[PDB]
C-alpha cells in the first residue's frame, strides 16, 4: 500500500495492478502510422474492437495489468491504449524509450536531448495527453550501436532521475544483455530497476543465473511463440520456434528450482495490430495462439504447478515481482 | 481557368497559385516528433510564429504558393501547413509519396499497398483532415535500393490514377534521375508529370538537357545553399556549397540559352525547422539566408532579368511551368 504507478487512465495503488504481464503490446507499429494509414488495420474502429475482446479475455483468465512497452518508433498511441484500457477494465502501462526503428529526428539526438525526451514523457507526459510513461523500453540489436548506447545511457539516467525501471530487448544471444548491464552499471543504475528481455530465445541459464545473481530481473516474455508446420511458411517461421512452449515454460520452473524465482517475470510480447511485419502476419499468429494475452495463465501457469512450483512461488512471479519492478524505486 | 489543385486550405484555381515554389519544406523532421516533441522546436507555437513571419516575408517578396514537398517519414503536419498558410495568406500544397527514412511499417509493404496510401492522401485526405495531397515527393539514394523502386513504381501508378505530379529526391550524380526515369517511363508515366529534383547538385548540363529533352522537369532547388567560412563547421559544410549562389542560378540561365525554359521548376529547398538533422542546425542556416524563402525572388530573379533573361521568360518559369505541372493531367 502507498506506492503508485502510472497507467493509461491515471495513477493506480501498486497493490491494485495484480496478475501483471510486463512485455505486451496493444499494436505493434511505426511512429504517425495509425493516424495516417488505420485502413491498413482494417479501421482504427477494427483494432479497438480487436484488442478489447483480446483483453477482456485476459482479464477473464486473471490478467488485471499489462505493461506496453511500444515506444515512440513502435508507433504507441497512448489515446489507443487509454481506450482499450477502460473498455476491457484491465490497466495498461505505457512506456517511453526507444526501439530499434527510431527515425532521423531521434538518431541525430545526444544523450542529453534523449534523456530530456524521456523524461517528458515520464514527468509532463505523452504527447498533449498528460500520460506519463510508467517504464523505459530499449533496444540492442546485437552488439549495441553507438546510437544505441546513447539511448541506453538516457534510459539509465531518466530511471535514476524517476525511479521508473527500464526493460529490454536483447537479440537471441549476442549474448547482448550482459552489453547493455555493463552499460547501465557504468551509469550506476541498480540492476533492481532493469529486465533483460527476451531472454527466453535461448536455454542458457549460466548466462541468465549470471544476470539473475547480480539483480537484474530476467524476461522471459516470448512465452507463445513455439509452432509446428511453418516451413513453407518463411515470414512466419521467423518468429516462432520448433521449442514447444512446454520448453520455454520449463524454463521459468529451471530458474525457480536454481532460487531466483524473485528475479522472473513473465510475458507473452503479444499483439492485437502487427504493421511493422509481413502483412496479414495476424492471421497467421492467431492461428496459432488464439488466446491471445491469456495464454500464460491457460496454460503456462498450470503447466508449472502441475509440474510442482508452488502458488505461492507462482504469486510470487505473476504478482509481487513485476509490482516490485514498476513501483518508483 | 477551370483546372484546380488542391491546398491545404481547400481547392484553388490553378491559375491563382502565382508565383510558386515547387520543393521546400515548413518543416523537416520525422513522422509523429512535431506530436511527441514540440518543445525541440522551443514550442509549437513558436515554430508556427517563425513559419508565418517566413512566408509572409516570401509573400510580400511576390511568392504566392509554396509546394511542401514533406511526406509522411519527413514528418509532415498537414495541420502545421494549413494554419501557416492561413496566417501568411500564401497557399501550401502538401505531398503524398516517401523520402529516404521510411519506418519499417511502409518497408514492409508490397506496390499495391503504396499505391493505395498515396491514393488515399490524394484522393480522401491526410489522416483525418480531410485535406488532400497535391504532389507525390519519391527520394532515392544514389542506386534505387529495392524498396525504393517500389515506391517509385507506387508513385507513378498513383500518378497515373489521379493526374497529380511527381517530384523527386537525387542524389548529387549518381546521376540517379536517368534511373528514375527508366522506372517512371516503364510503368508508362509521362515525363511531362515529372520533376527530377536537386538537378542543380551538379553543373552537368548533358545529364540535365538530356532529362529535359525527354519532357522531365528539372528541379533546381537549392538556390540559397551556398556559403564561405564554414571549414570549421563538419554539418553545416555538408548542407552547404562553395559554389557562389551565382553559379546556381547561371544554371537556370545556362538551360533557357539552349531552349528549355519550359522544363525548368526554381526553389530553394528551405524550411523553418530541421530536427532531422543536427541540433541547432537552423541558426547556422538563417545566417547564411536570412532571406529564407525570399532568396529567390529578391536575388535569383533580379540576378537572371540583369544577365539579360527577358521578363516574360521569367514569368514563365516562376508562374507557368508550376502551374502547368501541378494541374491535375
Ligand atoms: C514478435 C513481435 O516482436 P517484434 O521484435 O516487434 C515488436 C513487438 O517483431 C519484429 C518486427 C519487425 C522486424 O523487422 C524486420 C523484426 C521483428
Ligand atoms: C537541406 C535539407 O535537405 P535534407 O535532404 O532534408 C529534407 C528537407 O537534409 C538532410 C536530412 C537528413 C540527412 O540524414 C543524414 C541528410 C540530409
Ligand atoms: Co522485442
Ligand atoms: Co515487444
Ligand atoms: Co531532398
Ligand atoms: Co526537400
Amino acid at each position: 500500500t502507498g506506492d503508485l504507478i502510472n497507467t493509461v487512465r491515471g495513477p493506480i495503488p501498486v497493490s491494485e495492478a495484480g496478475f501483471t504481464l510486463t512485455h505486451e503490446h496493444i499494436c505493434a507499429s511505426s511512429a504517425g502510422f495509425l493516424r495516417a494509414w488505420p485502413e491498413f488495420f482494417g479501421s482504427r474502429k477494427a483494432l479497438v474492437e480487436k484488442a478489447v475482446r483480446g483483453l477482456r479475455h485476459a482479464r477473464a483468465a486473471g490478467v488485471q495489468t499489462i505493461v506496453d512497452v511500444s515506444t515512440f518508433d513502435i508507433g504507441r498511441d497512448v489515446r489507443l491504449l487509454a481506450e482499450v484500457s477502460q473498455a476491457a477494465d484491465v490497466h495498461i502501462v505505457a512506456a517511453t524509450g526507444l526501439w530499434f526503428d527510431p527515425p532521423l529526428s531521434m538518431r541525430m539526438r545526444s544523450v542529453e536531448e534523449l534523456t530530456q525526451f524521456f523524461l517528458r514523457e515520464i514527468q509532463h507526459g505523452i504527447e498533449d495527453t498528460g500520460i506519463r510513461a510508467g517504464i523505459i523500453k530499449v533496444a540492442t540489436t546485437g552488439k549495441a550501436t553507438p546510437f544505441q548506447e546513447l539511448v541506453l545511457r538516457a534510459a539509465a539516467r531518466a530511471s535514476l532521475a524517476t525511479g521508473v525501471p527500464v526493460t529490454t530487448h536483447t537479440s537471441a544471444s549476442p549474448r547482448g544483455g550482459e552489453q547493455q548491464a555493463a552499460i547501465f552499471e557504468s551509469e550506476g543504475l541498480s540492476p533492481s530497476r532493469v529486465c533483460i528481455g527476451h531472454s527466453d530465445d535461448t536455454d542458457d541459464l549460466s548466462y541468465l543465473t549470471g544476470l539473475a545473481a547480480r539483480g537484474y530481473l530476467v524476461g522471459l516474455d516470448r512465452m507463445p511463440y513455439s509452432a509446428t508446420g511453418l516451413e513453407g511458411n518463411a515470414s512466419a517461421l521467423a518468429l516462432f520456434s520448433t521449442r514447444s512452449w512446454q520448453t520455454r515454460a520449463l524454463l521459468i520452473k529451471a530458474l525457480i528450482d536454481r532460487g531466483y524465482k524473485d528475479r522472473i517475470l513473465v510475458s507473452h510480447d503479444w499483439l492485437f495490430g502487427f504493421s511493422s511485419y509481413v502483412t496479414n502476419i495476424m492471421d497467421v499468429m492467431d492461428r496459432i495462439n488464439p488466446d491471445g494475452m491469456a495464454f500464460v495463465p491457460l496454460r503456462v501457469i498450470p503447466f508449472l504447478r502441475e509440474k510442482g512450483v508452488p502458488p505461492e512461488t507462482l504469486a510470487g512471479v505473476t504478482v509481487a515481482n513485476p509490482a516490485r519492478f514498476l513501483s518508483p524505486t
